[PDB]
């Protein structure tokens, strides 16, 4: 309620207004054509979301009351998932149109070489998300539940589960206020998201192998820290 408002407000301040959208690099028709620039663009797009998602997380009531080590672990473990979740909701998959948190708009083919096949998987997940017609308050709860979740190595796992439970209840109550089957279809997108993001890890592995350009240190640390072997 006040929780709901704070979550909505955190979501809306974490991304571009309709009027801040930048179409100046956008190409409707992409010409017949990975090189270093594609790989650089991929890392730049990921990296443009680090600070934004950290600041968003800091506005979730209770998140700053988790241990700093648990805060960092949750952000790192959820970063790719959150990047994709927010991108999927923001983008317009019926146009092949990717909308990043800076407002930058790009057509599928302008990214695809950096992203690899993963971009198609992301657009498929975005089309599925869009069909659900998730309203902003439900999305703002769900994003929080992507982040505030069990992860191996947490210092205070019960406190994480308690804040999770608060956000879950807030969502449940909101979905009842608007209208269990709707709830479960919303929650079901979280595992699909995780699985989707395995392909993200696979893509980074591939790019680190190829090594046309190395990942930036912060992305590299996320990648390394989230490999459970």
């Amino acid at each position: 309620a006040n929780l709901l408002t704070s979550l909505v407000r955190a979501h809306l301040d974490s991304g571009p207004s309709t009027a801040k959208l930048d179409y100046s690099k956008f190409q409707e028709l992409v010409l017949p054509h990975e090189d270093a620039g594609d790989v650089q663009q991929f890392y730049d797009l990921l990296s443009g979301s680090l600070e934004v998602i950290r600041k968003w997380a800091e506005k979730i009531p209770g998140f700053a009351e988790l241990s700093p080590a648990d805060q960092d672990l949750l952000l790192e473990s959820a970063f790719l998932e959150l990047f994709i979740w927010r991108l999927a909701y923001r983008s317009k998959p019926g146009e092949g149109k990717l909308i990043f948190c800076s407002g930058l708009v790009l057509h599928r083919l302008q990214c695809a070489r950096g992203f690899g096949d993963w971009i198609d998987s992301i657009l498929a997940f975005s089309r599925s998300l869009h069909s659900l017609l998730v309203d902003v308050p439900a999305f703002a709860c769900l994003s929080a539940l992507v982040l505030i979740t069990d992860r191996h190595g947490l210092q205070e796992p019960r406190r994480v589960e308690e804040l999770q439970n608060r956000i879950a209840s807030c969502l449940k109550e909101h979905v009842a206020a608007v209208a269990a089957s709707c709830l479960s279809r919303l929650l079901g997108k979280l595992p699909e998201l995780r699985t989707l993001c395995t392909q993200g890890l696979q893509r980074i592995f591939y790019l680190k192998l190829e090594d046309l350009v190395p990942p930036p240190p912060i992305i590299d640390k996320i990648f390394m820290d989230t490999l459970p072997f």
